[PDB]
């Protein structure tokens, strides 16, 4: 039936700053807000504002040298430490600003406070848009991502769930996160990305895991121009045969809003209704969940996709057309909640999605 849901977000988020130029905007998440309180969905879910994580909270996953590095870097000091900016790959992509340290520990805390809520039982859906940081690793910062809140998060889940299933709708390979369980069969990520020359590199269909983790990572890679259509062909498929053969007892999916039709920085065809699919998806399954925001670069249409997910976490129904809010100029020159997606040509032909389904079949058929 209708779930419990539990929302994480503190209102300083949308004030940090990457700089001039730099495509990574928090104030997308102060728009989410704003356009999902301005349709009411506040009345339906409890709000939390999440702690401020511990440099001790993230040295669960990250080395201490990075993280200690995190909390002391600045722009004011920043030229005493050129050495440690390269080692941690804190430059273009990852730069120095401020602020850059709290902005983690919120990032963070929404993701830990919502798998902490769910350890305890006390909601069924957690969210955190804050978050889906899958890019960060151990001692290293990369795509404009700092601290892996989903790395700790699941590693919070893994204190009273067996299994905890990872699935991963952002534009890009969930690298870091796929690296941090690579040899363990406790996490199984699954990411659907688009692959070949494109960022981070990774996720080639044949990188199934090692060791104990063998089988236990899956990797869908996707040409440019991916429609509502063709993630539909795969999309539900794949996961029911992986709840099927894994049987988690958690789930986590991170959303990333940069597989929307006009991204900034993507190529891919979806629309809202069709990213919001997966969401609903993999609620139906009834497992805890805890959902994570992610990529996302034309602001306006994250803030639809999320403030959309966020109504099917809910169960419920809002208007296409927008209410009034304190970014409604920005969803001009429609004001419409939905978006059509373009006229670029699909590269995933559907003979490509089902060979590519067909061969991820044959690798789940390998779990025990
Ligand atoms: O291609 C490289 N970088 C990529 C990184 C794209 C990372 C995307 N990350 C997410 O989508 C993501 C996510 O999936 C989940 C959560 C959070 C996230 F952020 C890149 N695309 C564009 C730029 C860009 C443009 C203009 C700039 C202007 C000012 C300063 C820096 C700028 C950076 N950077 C390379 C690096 N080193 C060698 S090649
Ligand atoms: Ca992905
Ligand atoms: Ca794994
Ligand atoms: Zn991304």
């Amino acid at each position: 039936g209708k779930k419990k849901v539990c929302y994480y977000y503190d209102g300083d988020i949308g004030n940090y700053y990457y700089g001039q130029g730099h495509p990574m905007k928090p104030h997308r998440i102060r728009m989410t807000h704003n356009l999902l309180l301005n349709y009411g969905l506040y009345r339906k879910m409890e709000i939390y504002r999440p702690h401020k994580a511990t440099a001790e909270e993230m040295t669960k996953y990250h080395s201490d040298e990075y993280i200690k590095f995190l909390r002391s870097i600045r722009p004011d000091n920043m030229s005493e430490y050129s050495k440690q900016m390269q080692r941690f790959n804190v430059g273009e992509d990852c730069p120095v600003f401020d602020g850059l340290f709290e902005f983690c520990q919120l990032s963070t805390g929404g993701s830990v406070a919502g798998a902490v809520k769910l350890n305890r039982q006390q909601t069924d859906m957690a969210v955190n848009w804050a978050g889906g940081l899958h890019h960060a690793k151990k001692s290293e910062a990369s795509g404009f991502c700092y601290v892996n809140d989903i790395v700790l998060a699941i590693l919070e889940l893994l204190k009273y769930h067996q299994r905890v299933l990872y699935i991963d709708i952002d534009i890009h390979h969930g690298d870091g996160v796929e690296e941090a369980f690579y040899t363990t069969d406790r996490v199984m990520t699954v990411s659907f990305h688009k692959y070949g020359e494109y960022f981070p590199g990774t996720g080639d269909l044949r990188d199934i895991g090692a060791g104990k983790g063998k089988y236990y990572a899956v990797n869908f890679p996707m040409r440019d121009g991916i429609d509502d259509e063709s993630y539909g062909q795969i999309f539900k498929p794949i996961i029911s045969k992986v709840m099927e053969m894994y049987q988690p007892s958690a789930v986590v999916l991170q959303c990333g809003a940069d597989s929307l039709s006009g991204d900034r920085l993507g190529c891919f065809n979806l629309t809202v209704k069709g990213h919001a699919k997966c969401v609903e998806v993999v609620k139906t399954f009834n497992l805890p969940l805890l959902m994570l925001g992610g990529g996302g670069y034309t602001i306006r249409n994250v803030a639809r996709c999320w403030t959309y997910e966020t109504a099917v976490a809910l169960d419920c129904e809002i208007p296409n057309e927008l209410p009034y809010n304190d970014y409604f100029e920005y969803f001009g020159p429609d004001f419409k909640l939905h978006i059509s997606p373009s006229n670029m040509t699909n590269q995933n032909t559907p003979e490509y999605m089902e060979k590519i389904k067909q061969r991820l079949f044959e690798n789940l058929r390998m779990l025990p």
